[PDB]
């Protein structure tokens, strides 16, 4: 009794935007997941409005790191020492598992890193790419490493921000073998262990699978694989975070609704901890219409039957 | 009526409406010399979206498309797409596609390809200036400048990514990017369309308040403030809020939970723009668990508490 009514954004999902890469959603997908983990850090959020993981508001502020950074003599790579996004220290002992928008999956990210000198505005811009699977990718710790184009231009002691675009793979090895989408970072380096992690997720109830939010990761070189699904749009992580409004149960039954004709396309579970499960057995890329969008009906059970997809 | 509410993230958790890239702060200062007529995060409080405004924080300064190279440069014509891929409409009464650049100024990022066939992939660092003669988005045409003369292949699906601005740095320091100054959507010879109006304060002693960031810069050195009138998640608010204006004007309290105090009042223009009064260029500085609230319908004349 009296509690905040439950919602979700009536944005339909190519109106909204990954919550682990910053590009648009553009379907919705469910397949089964009995052979990987499914536990990304970006794009998690209760249904009350608690951030889990690595998770934090901005939807261009996913994939981002800034700091300053160092030259590593013979190469063109960088250490980039982390600030926070405000310029500020960066506190490695702060209860998550990394820095929030931290990359929450193995690949290589690749965009441009940029400087600014503070003494008279001059500024620099290189391309550059992240190895989140390396030796040296040690967020949590506070440092990374950036392989870029040059071996001389970025100044020591500056501002330095690192703008993702996409990803690449190795063209000499297996296509589409990386990013692994599903293969956590060790965020303080190799083999120790992540900590304060949201959970992993799967479905409970027979013949049901996640519903996952998809995007395409450009490429930048290579074969990469593209494909990028996160368990709630950037926008129901904004709307959850300021509504607040109670679980009254674990699970909120969603329709999917087309206002074209009026019809409910299909029924999902949205669990209370932040991710979408549908009935249906195999791979299946949803087809829906542009303006279909997820209306809550009514707070029901986990021990709820959802009508097949 | 349905109450009209702003979102209560604050400035820092949001995005700016014309550059995808986080608010950083409040800034207030004069704009009577000269126009602001931005394009991008132009929404009515009752969620009606103006100019050349769309609803993604993500798709704002990037373009799409198939490209073609020009012979003895560097140089790529990209002939635009829509989002979905699909072939571009210059009949739509826009200014030019949602999400287009609404400033002069040399845009740099990154322009990545894939090939259908194979699923092969590539990415250069390339730079768009808003107001060369070739930039002509509404045309369904811009050019880019990149760094190679032969690895982008010919009607495959290419997009581009901002990243940041750059200036041509053997002339008058922070010269460019023109953030107040419009692109000439069609070309230098054809005048722009379907625009959403210039704001100005009307009351006296009031100033807008400016949502601002600051752009990467890539390469010499740039003007890289950047100010928008509303954020973009604002703009996704009213958008699907859609609640009716009761007035001219909604009053905002901007509050700090650290001391339950009011730190400012500001009018929210129903057209979808914010005033202050304040005399004089001034960067506010706010808790950052600071945030806006609306607290009531006033109209245009209402006298605001000095910032
Ligand atoms: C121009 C081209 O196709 N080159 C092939 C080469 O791929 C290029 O390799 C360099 C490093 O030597 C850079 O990594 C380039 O980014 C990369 O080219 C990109 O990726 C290829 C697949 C094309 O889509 C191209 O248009 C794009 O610019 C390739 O090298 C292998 O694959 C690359 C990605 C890299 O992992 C190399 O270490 C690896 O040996 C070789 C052999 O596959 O073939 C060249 O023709
Ligand atoms: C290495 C350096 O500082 N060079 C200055 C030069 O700037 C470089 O110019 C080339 C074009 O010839 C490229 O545009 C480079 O990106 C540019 O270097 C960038 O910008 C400078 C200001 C530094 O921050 C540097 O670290 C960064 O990579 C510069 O040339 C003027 O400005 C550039 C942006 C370009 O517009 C030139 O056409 C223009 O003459 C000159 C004069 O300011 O000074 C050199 O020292």
């Amino acid at each position: 009794t009296g509690s905040k009514p439950f919602t979700v954004p009536i944005l339909t999902v190519e109106e909204m935007t990954n919550s682990r890469f910053p590009i648009p959603l553009e379907k919705l997908f469910t397949g089964p997941s009995g052979a990987f983990v499914v536990q990304p850090q970006n794009g998690r959020c209760t249904t009350d409005g608690v951030l889990l993981g690595t998770t934090q508001l901005s939807p261009v502020n996913i994939c981002t790191f800034r700091g300053d950074v160092t030259h590593i003599a013979g190469s063109r790579n960088y250490t980039m020492n982390l600030a926070s996004l405000n310029w500020n220290n960066y506190d490695p002992t702060e209860e998550i598992p990394a820095p929030l928008g931290t990359p929450d999956f193995v690949g290589k990210i690749q965009g441009l890193l940029t400087q600014t000198t503070k003494g008279d505005g001059s500024t620099r811009g290189h391309k550059a790419t992240v190895y989140t699977g390396s030796a040296p990718f040690t967020p949590k710790l506070g440092s990374v490493q950036f392989s870029t184009d040059t071996e001389n231009d970025f100044e020591t002691h500056q501002n330095t921000k690192f703008t993702p675009v996409g990803v690449i793979q190795d063209g000499s090895t297996t296509h589409r073998n990386e990013p692994q989408q599903w293969v956590l970072p060790s965020y303080s380096g190799r083999n120790v262990h992540n900590v304060h992690l949201a959970p992993a997720v799967a479905p409970t109830f027979p013949g049901e699978q996640l519903l996952f939010f998809r995007s395409t990761m450009p490429g930048c070189s290579g074969y990469p694989n593209m494909d990028l699904d996160c368990l709630l749009p950037q926008e129901w992580v904004q709307h959850f975070y300021q509504e607040a409004a109670p679980a009254q149960s674990d699970v909120a039954l969603l329709r999917f609704v087309n206002p074209d004709t009026g019809r409910v396309l299909f029924e999902c579970k949205l669990h209370k901890s932040g991710y979408v499960t549908v009935a249906h057995t195999g791979q299946h890329d949803l087809v829906i219409p542009p303006n279909g969008y997820f209306r809550f009906d009514s707070w029901v059970n986990q021990f709820y039957t959802l009508a097949p997809m």
